[PDB]
């Protein structure tokens, strides 16, 4: 606990809470500037100018010889200039300031204060750049033709077509011929960097309040070190917890298995108990030896397998077409539609319906310009152009506690798009086919309701 | 103890607990300058400008004799510069200065004021840079054909490509043609530092509180040079402490034997007796004769072997492959699938998954593009293309007490991929094989569990 | 509860014969060529 | 192993590209290239009490 990323609304000399990480009073500690002057800095400077591509090919075809006349030209040119800068600035905290210790009013002086003060603000700045002159593309070209009666014939001629200036400029610093021009930036952020003008706030640098001179031991400052340690499993459920939230939320009514009151109280359920372990964490900051004490509380396990038992499932019933020209050889559709002459492979409840997490798309992609069987995971038609999507559900591309442990594999052969799914083994994924797109597990009927 | 590395927050007189590295009470010694003039400094400028690859390559062919003519011309062209410049700037403290002595009133003035103070910072600064400036490659052809009817051939022409300027500069320094500009910058740095605007904090130099002037005995400092020395078995084991507190994070849940109810008390046996080796550090801070107790908290040595000891393993059983035209004579397969007419070698613990530090992956490469066997510890086929990957799994390369104790070595012939792994020796290593690529130790089941 | 009954819009390229019917969830799922929309209309059986 | 003030290592060099012996003391075979290692244990080049 020395540095911290930046946060908006941060005040220099104000309590911080290094367990919760958030902010706490303002103004606890004055620090004066004794000296007027920008800190030590340090710079670098990692710049690329790629190579000239200048090619002139140039063309001269004669031939005379009832005379005749020929007289062709030609000229290509290309010019490809391609630049890049990195400028990285990084000043110090001055070692010549006094830090003291103003008096606030608080029966809590340790939810007030906190544990450590923000004292000085590690500052810096940054630089990127990438220029691409595209070539000129000079296309000069020319014919002639003199038969003898008289000929000539002229219509043969062209001109370059190509000017293509990209530039991207990412700064961040102080306030107080294109390549040519972002090299003079580039350049006078290196020369502005000594002026001390590259004062962009980056890191935050934490002090004790035990250090500080004026300190009479107004309190006794925790040690959250070994409490954060102990209280790392209840901090990893608060983010699972807080995403689920947005798990109900997410998904619609009408595929909810009790339909409308389980909404709310599956939504009340999980902040009923959001309440539980936010308190707990508020504990700790009153009681950092409450971190001894186990939790309380569901897992986000158990109650993310509630989310997901309460759940309306799709049965893709998927059927092996038939196709002539085959022996014991068919063609595995994985279409919910029932077909005629096509073998049903397996009934399995499926996901048609994103806003879960945990969970990808297998969108089939069938050539609407042909019949070209496709199998894109994550990867709809939207991508290309004139495709169609046979299948598309969501589905976990790996297993789950106790509820998606049986598995699909998909793999199809090069020379013939004959959709080739199956129930893979841990051994398909060990020892993979040729063409073996991806494998996904569907969730088990075994699991009791 | 005389100098100590810059650590950010520092503030020029403040204590320092030799012993513990941390900072103490700040603003306990006020240093007057009564002089304004930077210190003597120590220069350092070591410039390299490799050689200007010069190189002109020229081609004149002609030919004549219904009369023919061949003209062909060339132009390769080459220069290849490269710079490079280091220049060190070390300051020194200054002679003329006075140290003082403030009374911070404390029931406990040794945590509080500590051992030594920061009297005056050693300032410097760094240079560092690379010019990399490429050919041009210019590449002027030409040819002519001239027949007798007449006839003429122009149609060859090329131009110079390349043009690579590389920059790298790195500088550590204060507030007060590119081969040209790097020098100035470089040559100026060099008459900048007689201006003494090189202010850039290297090192701290530590003053002891006894030798100031206004040190009436306020108490008596300890010296903790032997009490350091003692207590050194118990520093290692605090950072190897705190290093396995990552490991039982890192490792997921799905690879645990004991399941769910292992990761906690796992977890907080590790952080338990973290609290016991770091409040006895603290201690030594109060009581530093209290280094002559030795340690009452288990070995870290014992608590890792109970961490391994409670971890799922994989059984790698290794299997014999026949080839035709092979007598007396197998091809070692390392793969978990069961095979049809291949021997087994093997069959041993093994883990399947990283996070377990100490512990590196043997990766073997399969072409797809051939069917070449390779064997690469650490090095997976990503670094490549186009190689299957046969088998990949952690193991330990060296021993471990009473866990990793049976061998396997890797041998390889070079004129056919027919992989050699075999139980190897501490002498097979002593007189290693031709291509014999690694050795590495697997758990033995004779540990009790 | 109110609009449960479907329609269906289809059309032939060759020949503009309005196709229009009575359509399923399946139709949407396997769509024929040209086939431009879909549309629920009010069902009459809803309690007034 | 070293580690042990007072001893310096004897490695044999040995031509990995050919078979010629060499024994050089506290220079091992990475100095130069293509060289296997015969033998190497660090001893005391002087006499003891």
């Amino acid at each position: 606990g020395e540095v911290v990323p930046y946060k908006a609304g941060m005040q220099r000399g104000q309590g911080y809470n290094t367990y919760l990480q958030s902010l706490c009073v303002k103004d606890a500690v004055t620090i004066e500037r004794h000296d007027d002057s920008n800190p030590p800095f340090k710079k670098e400077y990692y710049s690329e100018f790629i190579e000239e591509y200048e090619k002139i090919a140039k063309s001269m075809r004669i031939s005379a010889g009832v005379n005749v006349d020929i007289l062709n030209r030609s000229e290509f040119e290309t010019s490809t200039l391609t630049y890049e800068v990195k400028v990285l600035v990084q000043h110090q905290v001055s070692v010549l300031d006094k830090h003291s210790f103003n008096k606030i009013q608080t029966t809590t002086p340790h939810a007030t204060y906190g544990d450590r003060f923000i004292a000085d603000f590690i500052k810096g700045g940054h630089f990127y750049a990438r220029v691409s002159i595209t070539a000129k593309n000079s296309s000069e070209t020319s014919e002639l033709k003199q038969s003898a009666t008289q000929e000539v014939e002229r219509a043969v001629s062209s001109i370059k077509r190509n000017a293509s200036v990209k530039i991207t400029i990412i700064e961040s610093t102080g306030t107080s011929s294109d390549l040519l021009a972002v090299k003079e930036k580039a350049d006078q952020f290196y020369k502005d960097a000594d002026s001390g003008k590259h004062s962009y706030v980056l890191f935050a640098v934490l002090g004790k309040y035990r250090n500080l001179s004026n300190f009479e031991s107004y309190f006794a400052p925790f040690d959250y070190q070994m409490a954060s340690l102990r209280s790392w499993a209840l901090f990893n459920d608060f983010t699972l917890y807080k995403a689920i939230e947005t798990m109900i939320k997410a998904v619609p009514e009408s595929k909810f298995k009790d339909g409308p009151e389980r909404k709310t109280q599956l939504i009340k359920q999980a902040i009923n108990i959001f309440e539980t372990i936010r308190d707990r964490v508020i504990l700790i900051s009153e009681h950092p030896e409450a971190a001894k004490e186990d939790p309380d509380h569901m897992k986000p396990g158990d109650f993310r397998l509630e989310v997901l038992n309460s759940i309306q499932t799709k049965l893709f019933h998927a059927q092996s077409q038939p196709i002539p020209n085959t022996d014991d050889y068919w063609t595995d559709v994985i279409l919910t539609t029932k077909g005629s002459g096509n073998q049903p492979l397996f009934t399995f409840p499926a996901f048609d319906f994103g806003d879960l997490i945990g969970t990808e798309v297998v969108s089939f992609g069938k050539k609407k310009n042909g019949e070209e069987y496709n199998c894109l995971i994550g990867e709809r038609v939207t991508s290309l152009d004139d495709y169609k999507e046979l299948s598309y559900f969501w589905v976990f591309p790996d297993s789950v506690q106790k509820f998606a442990m049986e598995m699909y594999g998909v793999s199809k052969v090069p020379t013939r798009n004959y959709m080739r799914v199956y129930a893979a083994d841990q051994s398909d994924i060990e020892n993979p086919r040729p063409y073996q797109r991806f494998w996904f597990y569907v969730p088990s009927a075994n699991s009791p309701p």
